[PDB]
This record gives structure tokens, C-alpha cells and sequence, in this order.
């Protein structure tokens, strides 16, 4: 119930892993789209967690314009979708950005904070 009536964010998007202002309440559409997020980390690590696969979510605050959000920044293609970091602390994705629409900017709900 993060939606209200109608389709936009009614609480403000903040950054939870830097508690940075990603969008404001009213600035993004909603996008219960099933989409993926790879966790960009990566890194060595050696042996891993045993979790190599992103997270399948579907809620996401599609919004029409990337520069709506502040201090964000963007995780180039993966693969085939470019994903989003925020630039205060690039590890996403928290954001979903595939290369079918250059303009349908997502920002997966449960991956940020909402006040
Ligand atoms: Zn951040």
C-alpha cells in the first residue's frame, strides 16, 4: 500500500544504503513490473554466499525522467539491462533500465526507502 490511488510514489524515495534522496513523493510513477537486480557487488569473495542470482521483484517506481533523482547514479548494461546505482554509493541495482525503453527509468520499490 505504498501507491495511492493513484500511480506515484505518495512517500519520498531515500537512498537506504546512503539515506540519500533518491526521488520525492509524488515524482515517480509505480511499475509492478517483474524485473531483476543483479546484485552488482560481484566482486571476488571466494566460495560466495551461495546467491549469485539477483532479486526477481516486480513493484518499482517507473518514473518518466532520470534526472528527477539527485545523487543517483546508473550500472551500465549487465548483460542486457542497465541497471541503476546510486552515485553515493554505486552498488545497486536498485534502479531498472532495460535498452527497450530509453525513457521507462524504474526505481524497485522494496530496494529503497520511503518516509
Ligand atoms: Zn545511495
Amino acid at each position: 500500500e505504498l501507491v495511492s490511488a493513484e500511480g506515484r510514489n505518495r512517500k519520498a524515495v531515500l537512498c537506504q544504503r546512503c539515506g540519500s534522496r533518491v526521488l520525492q513523493p509524488g515524482t515517480a510513477l509505480f511499475s509492478r513490473r517483474q524485473l531483476f537486480l543483479p546484485s552488482m557487488r560481484k566482486k571476488p569473495a571466494l566460495s560466495d554466499g551461495s546467491n549469485p542470482d539477483g532479486d526477481l521483484l516486480q513493484e518499482h517506481w517507473l518514473v518518466e525522467d532520470m534526472f528527477i533523482f539527485e545523487n543517483v547514479g546508473f550500472t551500465k548494461d549487465v548483460g542486457n539491462i542497465k541497471f541503476l546505482v546510486c552515485a553515493d554509493c554505486e552498488i545497486g541495482p536498485i534502479g531498472w533500465h532495460c535498452l527497450d525503453d530509453k525513457n521507462s527509468f524504474y526505481v524497485a520499490l522494496e530496494r529503497v526507502s520511503h518516509e
